[PDB]
C-alpha cells in the first residue's frame, strides 16, 4: 500500500505547490526585482519528499541520476556532486596535488594563474593548498580575463590556470587554452555562474581539464547548497573521488595484510558529500535547465535592447567574441564623469525595489583577507579596480517577466533624467 | 487547504513509515548485526517533508531550531552546522588560524599535538592548514591518548591540542586540559563518535575551546550528511561562521567606501553549510537522542558481561576513569598468543552475518597517504600498532536488540570452543 501512498502523497504536494510556488503578479513600487534567485516548482518539491520516503540519505538513487543527467547535459562522463561551487573549486585544486600525477601535481610554492575581479573562493583553494596566486587585469565591458595579459604571468612555477567564466560569459577560451596547452599547464574551470554557457559552439568546463558548478539558490539550478565537480579524465575522476571521500583509496604504507580497504587512504581527504535530498531538488531542476538557459539569454537582450537609452552615463554587457553566454546576472559599469556615484544609483535603485549586487569581490587583493597572502600580480589591475569602483549588476533570471525589467529600465531612464 | 494539505500530508507520511521504518523479527543465520546505522522513523521523514515543502531550501526555521535544540543538550551557547564532522574538524582548526587572536593564532610551521590511532580527519585538518602533527601513543583497553606522553610531546612550536573521545570512550580530559592549561595551548575535541558522552559528569565537548560532532548515519543521529561546531565563545563562534560562509566578515584592505558587507572578505574561507532537510531529519533525532545513548551504555553492559566468557583470547573494553561514556561501538582486542588471525575472526563472523570494523586508520603514520608528511612522534607508538593489527570493534547502536547480542555472544563462543 506504500506505492499508494506514494502516489496520493505526490498528489497533496502537486496541489500544494501550486499553491505555493505560485508567481505574484507584477506591481510596480511594491513587487521586488531582485538580482537573483530560485525557481522552483512541483517537481522540486515532490522528488524531495520521494528522497525524504526512501530514507536512505547519503547519496544514492537521486544522486546516481543527478550526475548522470548533468553528465549528459555537459557533455562529460564524469561528474561528482559536493557541498557546494566553492567545495567542488576546492576539490577539482586539491585533486591536482596527487602524487599519482608525478611531476605534473601541484606542490606547495607553485603558482596558479587567475585574476582578482572575481569570487573569493575561485581563488582560496590554491592559496589554501600553499600555492602562490598570480593576478592578471581582466577586461570591461566582458567583466572576464584579458587574456592577451597571461603569457607574461607564466614563470617556471606556473602549473596551472583557475579562472571563472564571470557572471555567466566566457573568457577567451582560444587564447586561454593557447597559453595552457603551450606550457603545459593545468586549466580549471570555475563555471559556477556559467551553467549552459558555450564558447565557439562548445559547452563551459569541457575545455580544460576539471570543471565545477554551483547549485547555491542564486545559481542556474540549485539543491539549497550543493555543488559538482566534472571532467572527461577518469584518473582525475577518481582522484577527486578520493579527496571527497576522507582521501580513502581505489603499495605505500605498512599496514598489515588484510587491512579493510574501506580504511585506506590514499589521499589527504575531506568529507564534501551531499544528502540524496539534495540530489532529489538539483534532479528536478535538470528538467527546467534549458528553458532557464533560453530565458536568461532572452531578458538579457530585452533588457540590453531597452537600457541602450542610457548608453551616455554607463557602459552596457557585452558577450565575449565567438561565445553565447547563459547569462547569470546584468553587469554594468557606471561612468565616472556622469556626476554621481554608484553609491547613489544602487540607493535609487534600492528604494524603488530594485535589487543590485557589486562584482562579488571587486578586487580581492584590496579585501581585507588578502592582507599578508603571498601572491603575485603582473601587469596592472586598472580595469579590476574599476570595476570594484564602478561596476554592479542586476537581475535576468527567470523568475523576472518583461514587467519586471520593463519597469527596472523606466527607473535608470527616471534616475538619468531621460524621460524628460 | 494549505495549512491543511499540510496536515493530511503528515498523515499518509506517518502512515508510510510504519510500514517502512518497521524493525524487523530477528532470525540468527538470516539477519544481519551491523557495527552501526540510523535509527530513523516518523518524525524524521515528516519534518525532512515540511522542510521540502517550505521551499526556503538553505538553512533556516530548521537549522535554527536544530542548532538551537543541540546547544541546549550539550549546555553550550554557540552551535554551527557544516556538512560533515570532517568538515567540522576542518572549521574548528582553521578558525584558529584567525588573525583575529593575534600572538596566539595558529601559523603554519606550529604543531598540533594528536594521536595517530584514530580517524583521519581529526587529524588532516592540521596538516591541510600547513601546520605539523605531534604524535603520542594510545592506551589500550580504553583506545584513548595515554595521557602521561602528552607532556613530554610539548615544545616551542605547540600550539595546540586535537584529539578525538575514540568510539566514544573518553580520553583522560584531566590531563589533557591540565597539560593544556600549563601551556597554554588551543584545545580541540573531537566529539564526532562521542555524542552524549561525559566526564566527571560534563558533556563531552564542552571542556575545551572549540568541540565538534558528526551526524553521518553510522552516528549517534543523522542527517544524511551533516555536522556542527561548537563553543563557549563567541569570538571563535564569530571566526568559524565567516570560514564557513565564503569567510565573509561578521580596517583592513582598501575597498572603496561603500562596498557591499556581503561582499566584505575577513578570512580565507570556504562554503561549508547544509540545507534545512539536513537540518529537519537532525531536528527530528535530536529528540531521541537521550534515548538513544541510554541505550547504547545498556548494550554495552550487556555485551561486555556475556562475553566475559572469553576474557582469554580477548581483551575487553574499558570506560576511561571517571567517565561515563556514550559508546558508539564495541572495540576488541584479540590476543596475539590466541592462535589465530584477526583476519580468520573477521572472516568468521563476517559470514556468520555479525558485521565488524577495523579502528579507522589504525596507525596514520603507516597509512598510504602519510608517505610524505611532514610530522613528530614521541616515543614509540607500540599500542598503536598494535590496534593497527589485533584490534576491532562490533555494534552495539541502537538498532540492536538483546537477540542480536546474543547471538553474536554465541558466535565469539563457538569460534573460540567454548561451548564446549
Ligand atoms: C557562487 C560561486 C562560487 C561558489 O559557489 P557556492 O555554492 O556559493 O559555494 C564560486 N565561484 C563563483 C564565480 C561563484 O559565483
Ligand atoms: C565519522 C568521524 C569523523 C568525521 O565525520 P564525517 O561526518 O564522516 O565526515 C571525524 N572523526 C571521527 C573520530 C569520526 O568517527
Amino acid at each position: 500500500s506504500q506505492e499508494e501512498l506514494r502516489q496520493q502523497i505526490a498528489e497533496l504536494v502537486a496541489q500544494y505547490a501550486e499553491t505555493a510556488m505560485a508567481p505574484k503578479p507584477f506591481e510596480a513600487g511594491k513587487s521586488v526585482v531582485p538580482p537573483s534567485g530560485k525557481v522552483i516548482g512541483t517537481k522540486e518539491l515532490q522528488l524531495m519528499v520521494e528522497a525524504s520516503l526512501d530514507g536512505w540519505l547519503t547519496t544514492g538513487r537521486f544522486n546516481d541520476a543527478f550526475e548522470k543527467k548533468l553528465g549528459e547535459y555537459l557533455g562529460v562522463p564524469y561528474v561528482l556532486t559536493t557541498t557546494s561551487g566553492s567545495s567542488a573549486n576546492l576539490l577539482a585544486l586539491t585533486a591536482l596535488t596527487s602524487p599519482k600525477l608525478g611531476v605534473r601535481a601541484l606542490k606547495p610554492g607553485d603558482e596558479v594563474i587567475t585574476v582578482a575581479a572575481g569570487f573569493p573562493t575561485t581563488v582560496n583553494p590554491t592559496i589554501q593548498n600553499g600555492l602562490i596566486p598570480v593576478f592578471v587585469d581582466v577586461d570591461i565591458p566582458t567583466y572576464n580575463v584579458n587574456a592577451s595579459l597571461i603569457e607574461a604571468a607564466v614563470s617556471d612555477k606556473t602549473k596551472a590556470i583557475m579562472i571563472a567564466h564571470t557572471l555567466g560569459n566566457l573568457f577567451d577560451l582560444a587564447e586561454v587554452r593557447r597559453v595552457a596547452d603551450k606550457y603545459n599547464l593545468w586549466l580549471i574551470e570555475d563555471c559556477c555562474d556559467a551553467l549552459g554557457s558555450t564558447y565557439d559552439g562548445k559547452m563551459a568546463g569541457t575545455f580544460g581539464d576539471i570543471g565545477t558548478v554551483s547549485f547555491y539558490p542564486a545559481k542556474h539550478i540549485t539543491m539549497g547548497e550543493g555543488g559538482a565537480v566534472f571532467t572527461q579524465s577518469a584518473e582525475l575522476k577518481s582522484i577527486i573521488e578520493s579527496f571527497r571521500d576522507w582521501g580513502r583509496d581505489c603499495q605505500l604504507g605498512s599496514l598489515p595484510f588484510g587491512y579493510d580497504h574501506k580504511y585506506t587512504y590514499s589521499h589527504l581527504g575531506y568529507n564534501l558529500k551531499i544528502t540524496d535530498m539534495q540530489a532529489a531538488c538539483g534532479l528536478a531542476q535538470l528538467e527546467r535547465i534549458e528553458e532557464f538557459v533560453e530565458k536568461r539569454k532572452a531578458n538579457f537582450k530585452y533588457l540590453k535592447d531597452a537600457l541602450q537609452s542610457c548608453a551616455d552615463f554607463i557602459e552596457l554587457p557585452e558577450a565575449t567574441e565567438n561565445s553565447d553566454p547563459s547569462w547569470f546576472g546584468f553587469p554594468i559599469t557606471l561612468k565616472e564623469d556622469s556626476g554621481v556615484s554608484r553609491i547613489d544609483l544602487v540607493k535609487f535603485l534600492d528604494e524603488a525595489k530594485v535589487g543590485t549586487r557589486l562584482l562579488f569581490a571587486g578586487n580581492l587583493t584590496r579585501q581585507p583577507y588578502f592582507h599578508d597572502v603571498k601572491y603575485r600580480v603582473v601587469g596592472e589591475l586598472t580595469n579590476t579596480d574599476r570595476i570594484m569602483n564602478q561596476t554592479f549588476w542586476i537581475g535576468i533570471y527567470p523568475g523576472l517577466t518583461h514587467d519586471h525589467l520593463d519597469y527596472v529600465v523606466s527607473k535608470f531612464e527616471e534616475f538619468f533624467g531621460l524621460n524628460f
